C-alpha cells in the first residue's frame, strides 16, 4: 500500500496543525522511498526541524533544505543528488506534492506543495505525492507568504513520520 506521511507544522513555536500525505510509491518508487525516509529520519537526516523557505500565495510552498537551511542545500538517501524517474504524474492542481531541483536530474530533498494548477511545470518536476488531510493547514501557511516568496513568520516542521 502507498505509504502515509505527516508533517505537524509550527507557526514561530506555535502548532498549526497537521498534513497528511500520500505518496505514489505504485508510481514512481525511488523518489516515493527518499520522501518517505527524510520523514521518518530513519537515516540520521531528515526534514525535522526544517522549514519552508520560500511561499508564494496562489502557487506553492516549497521546503526541505536541512543542510544549508537558506534554500540552497538538501540531499537525498542515495547521495547528493537523484535522477529524474518518470514524468507519469501532472500537476493537476491544488495538493500535488512535487520535487524541486535545478535542472534535470538535480533531485535533492526539496520539494513542494501546489495550491493550485500548474501545467507549465509538468514534464519538469517529478510528481510524487498528494495531500490527504489538512489542505486547510496548507492554505493557512500562504497567509505568511509573498510575492518573492519570503515568509513573514518562521514556518517550521516541528514533527514528522510515517503514519501507514
Ligand atoms: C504575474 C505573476 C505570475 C506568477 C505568479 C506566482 C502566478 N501567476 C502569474 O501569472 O503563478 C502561477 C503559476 C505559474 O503559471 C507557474 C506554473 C509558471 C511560472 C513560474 C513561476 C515561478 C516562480 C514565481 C518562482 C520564482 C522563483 C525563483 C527562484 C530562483 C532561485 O534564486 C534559484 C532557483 C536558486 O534557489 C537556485 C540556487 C542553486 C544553488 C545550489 O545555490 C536553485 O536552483 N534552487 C533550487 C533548489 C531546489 C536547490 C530551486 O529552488 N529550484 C527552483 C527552480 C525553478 C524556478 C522557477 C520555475 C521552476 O520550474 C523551477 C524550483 O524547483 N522551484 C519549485 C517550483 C517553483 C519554483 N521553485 C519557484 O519558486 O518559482 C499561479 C497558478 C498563480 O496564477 C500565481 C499568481
Amino acid at each position: 500500500v502507498n505509504p502515509t506521511v505527516f508533517f505537524d507544522i509550527a507557526v514561530d513555536g506555535e502548532p498549526l496543525g497537521r498534513v497528511s500525505f500520500e505518496l505514489f510509491a505504485d508510481k514512481v518508487p525511488k523518489t516515493a522511498e527518499n520522501f518517505r525516509a527524510l520523514s521518518t529520519g530513519e537515516k540520521g537526516f531528515g526534514y525535522k526541524g526544517s522549514c519552508f523557505h520560500r511561499i508564494i500565495p496562489g502557487f506553492m510552498c516549497q521546503g526541505g533544505d536541512f543542510t544549508r537551511h537558506n534554500g540552497t542545500g538538501g540531499k537525498s538517501i542515495y547521495g547528493e543528488k537523484f535522477e529524474d524517474e518518470n514524468f507519469i504524474l501532472k500537476h493537476t492542481g491544488p495538493g500535488i506534492l512535487s520535487m524541486a531541483n535545478a535542472g534535470p536530474n538535480t533531485n535533492g530533498s526539496q520539494f513542494f506543495i501546489c495550491t493550485a494548477k500548474t501545467e507549465w511545470l509538468d514534464g519538469k518536476h517529478v510528481v510524487f505525492g498528494k495531500v490527504k488531510e489538512g489542505m486547510n493547514i496548507v492554505e493557512a501557511m500562504e497567509r505568511f507568504g509573498s510575492r518573492n516568496g519570503k515568509t513573514s513568520k518562521k514556518i517550521t516542521i516541528a514533527d514528522c513520520g510515517q503514519l501507514e
